[PDB]
């Protein structure tokens, strides 16, 4: 047997929304964002549990909407994305789990072909994420000039994002903080592979993310 | 002072999406991809005319689908982006416009509220473009080892764009090629307006992008 738990990230703040309440609790089509990618996960086969992760006051809120065995736990978050990730692995330590999915709950389209697709990529080298190549041309402003980035192989890192538990625990075992898991995996020496995802993988970030959110939810269930 | 026209490029081939038909003329929702875009520069008040840039053997089927006198004609594009871009200044030199927005057709979901934003802002140093700051971590590959790319002040770059007519035109005039023209027009030392856009201006730029465009579609 080899466990496959799944990691719910909901402990953010969504400063960059500029609303009142984090985006992961905002409502559209009459359900929470969060509860998008939780079905996801409840629905998937290949997911044997849920860990959702988020602040102390969002407790309530969390419990009166999530009834389904699959869940093992609603945990406490950190006061950073990594914070948050650790503090799953210490909860399921007691599990001592195969395999371990993250993702963030402000990606709210989540498909189940995408969690089996990097489940299956993170059993053969031990880590993957979901990805996407770059379609924009990129740039970095610095001091009101604008540099123009190099194309050639970039990629934007979705989640899911997968691995073996003993790997993404002991790549956390020091502490850090970094943007996503795959980062701190491979200062480890470990490969990390890439999964095609699509555009419905964004995450919503900013109050403009929303409008899009909204069309993608209106066709979802 | 005033006249605004709208360059919508629609020659690329769309190698990328490994279809036999570019992807500007796939069918969604009973429409092209470039209907789409052209219809809100025509409902465009800010947006006096059009020109619709494409290849010659795809012109007749641009043709059938023109139902207004907005649109000033249908120019055959180059090679490249930029060399599809340069045969439009040309067909426009005639039409002496004021400011050009120049529009890839292969991002289908504009809406006014960024056609006027955008044109508004290209006004104060004759340069804009529609821009989306970064939200995701970012990488490079490097031969079976990726590196993490800095995120501070990352934006990824959208169309429209929209410039001083006589100012894309300097940008252009002596050959080149670039992804867009806010590259070769800031080589000019021209600063350039970033205008928040939103996701809905991605571009169908793979297979996977069309699930999410047929989603869009449904609304409009
Ligand atoms: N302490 C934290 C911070 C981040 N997250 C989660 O990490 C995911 C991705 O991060 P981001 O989009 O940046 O979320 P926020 O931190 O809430 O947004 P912002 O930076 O605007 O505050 C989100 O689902 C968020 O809830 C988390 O679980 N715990
Ligand atoms: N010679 C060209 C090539 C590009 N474009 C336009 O530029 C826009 C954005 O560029 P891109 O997504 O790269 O289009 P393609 O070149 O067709 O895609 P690919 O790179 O796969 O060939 C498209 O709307 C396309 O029609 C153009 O008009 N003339
Ligand atoms: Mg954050
Ligand atoms: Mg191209």
């Amino acid at each position: 047997h080899h466990m496959n738990v799944a990691i719910l990230l909901a402990a953010g703040k969504g400063e960059r929304m500029s609303e009142n309440v984090p985006k992961q609790f905002l409502e559209i089509e009459g359900r929470m964002l969060f509860e998008y990618p939780l079905s996801t996960f409840l629905k998937s086969e290949a997911i044997d549990g849920v860990v959702i992760v988020t602040r102390r006051e969002w407790f309530e809120v969390v419990e009166k909407r999530v009834f389904h065995e699959k869940v093992l736990g609603i945990v406490e978050g950190g006061d950073t994305r990594s914070q948050s990730v650790r503090s799953a692995l210490e909860f399921l330590e007691k599990f001592s789990p195969s395999y371990v999915l993250v993702h963030d709950s402000a990606r709210p389209f989540l498909r189940k072909k995408h969690v089996s697709e990097v489940l299956r990529r993170a059993r053969e080298t031990g880590a993957a994420t979901l990805a996407l190549k770059n379609s924009d041309a990129l740039v970095r402003v610095e001091n009101d000039r604008i540099e123009y980035i190099p194309r050639k192989g970039v990629y934007r890192i979705l989640t899911p994002q997968a691995f073996s538990y003993e790997i993404l625990k002991k790549a956390h075992e020091n502490g850090g903080e970094w943007a996503d898991d795959t980062e701190p995996v491979q200062k480890l020496g470990v490969k990390i592979a890439l999964v095609e995802g699509d555009p419905l993988c964004f995450k919503v970030t900013f109050k403009e993310d929303l409008e899009l959110a909204r069309i993608i939810a209106r066709e979802w269930e």
